[PDB]
């Protein structure tokens, strides 16, 4: 297919392999269903062409969702337990990109509805389409 | 007749010739109809005169080729439509190149319907230069 | 009257003498009568004092409105055959200003009710109050 | 015995009112508008701020507004017509305003609207002035 | 035993309450008022931050506000009058405030209104101050 | 990961000190009229800053926010900080052990823009640490 699908699939596959207690999403969902939590979504944002070469740059997210009123440690625990480790070595993803560096780690919330709470892990990557 | 119409047109023709399963739009649409999905919109944003350093009719705009589908679909659905129906056509469109002076990939953004959450899309953008 | 009334009046007169199809408005309106369509408005934005003789600057807008249903080409077509031709030479306007240059061409919508759809042609002009 | 800002706006309202009192004059920009106050004129200041900082001086700088309000459906020419007649001309020679400031220069002329409801329409004439408190 | 911020706002509030007794005061910026209470005066801080890192100092910096509130439609000069006969005379000389800070300079004078309701209008006088916790 | 150990070290040290507050791990959005006084410890802006030839260095903003009803005088918030929060932040070995540096940042007074149900003082420090 095109590069973006491969990228998310490589991350989604590795994350799905071990952990077996979460609903995975390809792209960042808008609404949820109780049965979806714990939810984990892998997606891209800000993808853009770079050249002044065929290099593109994007922000890779792996976000964990849980019911609104849950303590930060719940999200962190899921992250430090079923995600962060996987992200250390993913040969599949590696073969598809030219580079990857840690970026941020944000705690987010359901802006209006207030139905969910989350932890968004982000890496900056560069690749060829 | 005006340069913009010729521009949109060329891309729309090349696109709707290769395929025939999508509903094509000339300009970005606000409201959508389930029946229209998968929809493809071709339009321009930010067109401005750039030659005040003396360059005749030298404008610059952002060319959009955005694909639409229902809000629920995964990012792959969109990418799949892009990769199979759009992206290829885009590599070679003589009709187009003969109208502009330059074109370079810009962005690829995943957008959604913030207003009602009815659709989801992938906006492919290019930066072009051309004489009016 | 101040230079602004003369500026707008000149464009309006030249536009209505060349093509009678539209319904001209002096200044940008918000509410529109479904009948007004096709509507055309001539107006100024960003009028500011520039210096040393009282040099000013402003953005001249010539925005044509049509119903939302309409595809972009219908807007482009109106411009190409009824507005643009005219803008190339308006001696009355030329006598009022010191300089004009093309600026932008934007497609705008009605965000409050979504009843109309437009194309907004803009030039930058310098003149003396 | 009055605050500088008051004396400043007052000198302006005094001059404008000498040529017309058919309009309803405001001291400050009105938030809500009463259809019966049309036509209305508002004199006010925005951005007032101490400037003598760096050079060590008791100089303030602010923006002086003189805005004309009319019903929303009116053509831009009508707003200008009121300005050319009773306002713009008065602005070039208000001695009482001079004796209060240290400098004045034209800044802008903007056409504004009632974004919230849509009851009024306007033209706002602004100057940048400097003065001491 | 008392935080610096409390001492700062208290030096001003006491001076104001002392200058003219019986008036309405607020320690922090309120959002709702009661007709009777007007004119209300509020003294508060915003933007307080530690600024001694790039140079190894104990300095903090914050914007000191003394804002006067009145009904939403009063002419702006009414707000200025309170400032002129209550606030400025006091701010001109407050030893207790001086003893608590290291510097103070005039900053701005803004006219603000009730955005969520439109029940009041105000005049916010601000000073930039630096001090030590 | 650090984050949990970071907020824990701070939360723990604060609870041993005073017992009259409802502590939250992370910034809450809706409170119960009975959770006041509330204290929340959380992080924002955590971002990667590079490798120190030994590990990955990060930077985040550490928040300690005390919440009280909307009408309380600003003095009530300050007094709560002065007596129950500052004395603790002055020295928390468990925390000092987890980070590579800490410096005071700001002290903001915040409000419940939506319902006007509360008032707060948000104390923040900029910290650096290895993940």
């Amino acid at each position: 297919h095109m590069k973006h699908t491969e990228l998310r699939a490589a991350v989604l596959d590795a994350l799905e392999k071990h952990d077996t207690g979460a609903t995975f999403f390809d792209g960042r969902p808008a609404v949820f269903d109780e049965a979806d939590f714990p939810a984990v979504a892998v997606y891209l944002t800000g993808a853009e062409y770079t050249g002044e070469s065929d290099t593109w740059q994007a922000e890779l997210h792996i976000e964990v969702f849980l019911p609104a009123q849950v303590p930060a440690s719940e999200l962190d625990a899921w992250m430090e337990s079923r995600i962060y480790p996987v992200m250390s070595d993913i040969p599949a993803l590696s073969d598809l990109i030219t580079s990857m560096v840690a970026s941020g780690y944000d705690y987010r919330r359901d802006d209006d509805a207030g139905l969910w709470s989350s932890a968004d892990l982000t890496y900056v990557i560069t690749y060829e389409m």
